[PDB]
């Protein structure tokens, strides 16, 4: 298990434009298109990540690569983050890809949200990190991602994923 399987499992695959739970068009892994609500708009985005015409369909390739370009992005969000970096560094791998998880959903700007917990991370106060992630909007819209992710943050094991 890595974070691109674990990614995988909790957005799934979808080769035809979306709407992800926030009603937001989506394709592929769970990339975003866009929070705006018209779909040409979305077909726009989409043909200009591709690079083509799309007409709102892709292979599952084309999927895939999306996703590297996504995950890798995420990464280099975390270490360009001044107030991230230090927690992910302090942090063994399995508990990295839980955040690298969080910042994928949510972006840098959401989970920007969780200091607090990210203070409890830092000084590897597990269980009430564990707590403390589980009062947020997070847990209530999307409760099993969520409980999938707070299991590994807390357990620094892929349990949650078996
Ligand atoms: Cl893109
Ligand atoms: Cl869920």
């Amino acid at each position: 298990m890595n974070i691109f399987e674990m990614l995988r499992i909790d957005e799934g695959l979808r080769l035809k434009i979306y709407k992800d739970t926030e009603g937001y068009y989506t394709i592929g892994i769970g990339h975003l298109l866009t929070k705006s609500p018209s779909l040409n708009a979305a077909k726009s985005e989409l043909d200009k990540a591709i690079g083509r015409n799309t007409n709102g369909v892709i292979t599952k390739d084309e999927a895939e690569k999306l996703f590297n370009q996504d995950v890798d992005a995420a990464v280099r969000g975390i270490l360009r983050n001044a107030k991230m970096k230090p927690v992910y560094d302090s942090m063994d791998a399995v508990r990295r890809a839980a955040m690298i998880n969080m910042v994928f959903q949510m972006g840098e700007t959401g989970v920007a949200g969780f200091t607090n917990s990210m203070r409890m991370m830092q000084q590897k106060r597990w269980d009430e990190a564990a707590v403390n992630m589980a009062k947020s909007r997070w847990y209530n819209q999307t409760p099993n991602r969520a409980k999938r992710v707070i299991t590994t943050m807390r357990t620094g094991t892929w349990d949650a994923y078996k």
